[PDB]
């Protein structure tokens, strides 16, 4: 079996490496004195007698693995023990040196070192070594766009929010909007790629004993599923950045136009309420309606666009199609067919309800607003290496299309900054770093229906808005026992990741 | 009449800088006998505000007033044909750069009185100036406009891709010391030398009060390739290696062992790749893997004495004497400084010093004076004199030169330079990554990445130094940032130079 190629972060830190280890094997029948062998092996390996005894006493199993991937020192003690029916064999370990880290990027391999999830699978052929015969050649390596420092800050912020919000799931993606490079992708609960079948979060512990042995592979695939690329969700008010960009690009907002909030608008015989319908926003300039997250104003902009223009921009921002991200099992969101869209559906779409997207779709779309209107193909793999760590080839950023003009982009970045300085994203304000973004709080869809007390809260951030270098999307899925708002659950995630990442990146503060 | 300057040509006699005859409208106010009637006519012809023209011709206290500068020949004979007593037109030559925003750090530009204030325009101001009208003598640059276009294109692409503070590339003919190309982004347009054409310069000029704007101008105009110093990083291992081999301190088939670190006194210098040490290495392989411990050992075997002699001999302590203005001269810790110096840290050079040093390795060991001016012409475009290639000294033997060219090729075929590999073209070179020295202190997340290429290594015809200064949002390594710049320039330039592929 040949070693797989090494997977590096963008600073050439090893994230996944094939290392030559030794495994302790046993044929029970060939073991003369089982208590004696168990005690010798147990002492060498530093394991409890009763556990090693239970392994080498096994019935009807002709060949038993006693312990995988022991170091050379302990493997030499086993050999030199000269025990019967007990031996050591060379065994390639697929080792992930940062452990419970970036599992939904890296993925993992089966027993035979075949990639079965994440980058390990997507680039299985590129990573595979060339076999030897009774010497093997290590496979070519990969350099990710992922930065282990930003990934750490992302994992840390997401793990904190998961505990604090007692959430079903917390997910964050950090993107370079200029290139579409993923800097970080974290979701909790997650798994350790060093031990892909051992749940390390109670949630997955409880989910794996709702399956019999025959069907446990289904529970494993559930735990290995990348929520950033495979799950869909109604994005809430973050989609108001899409509606705003579309409205400004189409010229449907007059300069100095005042929009009046009375707390509701009637469409299709239904009242669509402002969140603050008890205390109407009254007269608003457009900037102030985004700051206020005033639903009726977005209903009006949706109507001025109509179903056709609205669906053109949704398609153009990439929200009806896979992003083409180089990870396995991407979904493509859920949207009502354009020609069956009624007035109430159109009105809700205008503020991000009755449309489902992946997190990757939504961050990719928002990144085009932060990149002069250019939609980029997201990617995780930036470069290929030989088996000695030498770069052989690097991948160019791919511009898919211009969604909006440079002028609309600049106006939107000025509006996004004002949401964080003057509006509903104030919680995420960092002095000197010109953070912009938008919050969402959306009732959760389960089996095509809106369930009660179950929300998805999100915040998308862009920094710095004068020259965007990082976009962060954080999603808190079903926060429990807390103020369930985008600002209070997800805003602190984006603020922490932005604060730590911009200082790591050396972004100069401007006060 | 300030006479026409000499024309500046590329080496294929394409015009890069030429004086063109325009016309200026003059007034002697005490002879405009019918002022606002005379100023109504001139206002239309020149299309002026009817007031701005009157205001100028009705000046009580001036013997001569310039009405409008650099007007076209139609309007010149229109003004002559109106035969007003106090108003005429005179010739007035304008400097034009037909390629516009192209090799601005080589060409430079002039002030309104046709005096050169940067680049070749200033360095050769005397040679270019006309007789007071006889047009001045012209220059033929070593610059090739085709290779310059390949260099500008590669450097602009890298500037955008890497969101860098700056990208700089020099192409040199190692046999002659001739500069084939010198480009840097951001740069400026010598046709309009005070209007920033890059956001970066738009920002840096707005930081000065209008009164103090000159420090801003001279910052936009500064040629980073001759005036800016930097820490070369591992490209310096080509100097250290050449020096080691020339002194003979490397034994034939000697093996060097990497275990992630060395001990050069109590202080232990570690390798850059101590996570997976390189193990046992032929010298070739130490250079391919850029193994720091090996170059420390080589440094120790030379001593401070011989190291500093070789550095000086390669010209790295002295100006090159390139014929451009404002060249930087450039910038204690015992065996520890000696150790770090061995791979290009705590040592600062200009890009022109470094490419000149590497060029001597690629030219059988002959250090050459670099030059941008190959020939002089008359005022009619005939060549009168060619500047001879000037050897400064032999730094190493043809033997050491051949060994170093074999190693340089192996860096690109087998080692850290693989990104730049072109089938048939025998490229060699070395990557560098350094932390940026600012006012003497290393920063955080601030790297200068570089790649020096030599091709073909069996008969070198071109050396290219590419430097990406502060790449942003991307992996900061010589190979990924600077390697594609050299590859692109080498690919386009070797075909144009008519280098035959050998498979
Ligand atoms: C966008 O997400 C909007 N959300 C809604 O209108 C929901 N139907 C809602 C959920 C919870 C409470 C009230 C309404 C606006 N943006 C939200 C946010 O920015 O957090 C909001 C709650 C301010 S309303
Ligand atoms: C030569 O430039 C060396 N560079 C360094 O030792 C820097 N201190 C460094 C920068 C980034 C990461 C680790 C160390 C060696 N040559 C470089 C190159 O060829 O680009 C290198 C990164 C392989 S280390
Ligand atoms: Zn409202
Ligand atoms: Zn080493």
């Amino acid at each position: 079996e040949p070693k797989r190629g090494t997977i590096y972060d963008r600073n050439m830190k090893e994230l996944a490496v094939s290392v030559t280890k030794y495994t302790v094997w046993c044929k029970p029948v060939e073991v003369e004195d089982k208590k004696e062998a168990a005690e010798k092996v147990a002492e060498i390996l530093d394991e409890d007698y009763k556990d090693i005894y239970a392994l080498i006493s096994k019935k009807n199993m002709a060949l038993v693995k006693v312990k995988r991937w022991i170091d050379d020192d302990k493997a030499s003690q086993i050999r030199d023990a000269k025990l019967s029916g007990i031996w050591v064999a060379e065994d390639n370990q697929r080792y992930y040196p940062y452990g419970n880290f970036a599992p939904y990027v890296l993925g993992h391999t089966s027993s035979d070192a075949t990639g079965i999830s994440g980058v390990e699978m997507q680039y299985d052929k590129k990573l595979k070594g060339k076999p030897g015969k009774l010497e093997p050649v290590q496979g070519n390596g990969l350099v990710l766009s992922i930065d282990e420092v930003i990934q750490h800050y992302t994992e840390k912020a997401v793990q904190k929010a998961y505990e604090l919000n007692n959430a079903k799931k917390v997910t964050a993606i950090a993107m370079n909007p200029k290139t579409g490079d993923i800097l970080a992708l974290a979701s909790k609960p997650d798994y350790d790629p060093n031990d892909s079948r051992t749940p390390i979060y109670p949630y997955y512990q409880e989910e794996l004993e709702k399956y019999n042995d025959k069907d446990k592979i289904k529970g494993y695939y559930q735990m290995w599923r990348n929520p950033a690329v495979s799950d869909t969700y109604e994005p809430g008010s973050t989609f108001k950045l899409i509606t705003s960009s579309s409205a400004l690009e189409e010229g449907v907002i007059k300069d100095g136009e005042k929009f009046t909030c009375t707390g509701s608008v009637t469409v299709g015989g239904r009242k669509i309420k402002c969140w603050r319908h008890y205390r109407p926003h009254g007269t608003q300039e457009f900037k102030q309606a985004v700051q206020n997250s005033c639903n009726p104003v977005f209903v009006e902009l949706g109507s001025r666009l109509g179903v056709g223009k609205m669906y053109d921009y949704i398609e153009s921002f990439g929200l009806m199609d896979k992003t083409g991200i180089d990870l396995p099992g991407e979904a493509k969101g859920i949207l009502y067919n354009e020609k069956n869209v009624g007035p109430v559906e159109l009105a809700t779409i205008s503020f991000g309800q009755s449309i489902s997207v992946t997190p990757i779709q939504l961050i990719t779309a928002i990144s085009s607003i932060a990149n002069g209107g250019d939609l980029m193909q997201p990617r995780v793999v930036k470069s290929y290496t030989d088996n000695k760590g030498n770069i052989t080839e690097t991948v160019k950023p791919k511009k898919v299309r211009s969604v909006i003009s440079k002028e609309t982009s600049k106006k939107m970045l000025e509006i996004a900054e004002s949401v964080v300085t003057e509006g509903g994203g104030k919680i995420a304000y960092i002095p000197g770093y010109r953070l912009g973004g938008k919050t969402g709080t959306a009732q959760k869809v389960i089996d095509g229906k809106y369930a009660p007390g179950k929300y998805i809260c999100s915040f998308v951030g862009i920094a710095p808005c004068d020259d965007p270098q990082i976009v962060v999307l954080a999603i808190v899925d079903e926060p429990t026992g807390v103020s369930a708002f985008g600002s209070t659950t997800a805003g602190p995630i984006v603020k922490e990741i932005m604060n730590d990442s911009l200082k790591y990146l050396g972004v100069k503060p401007v006060y």
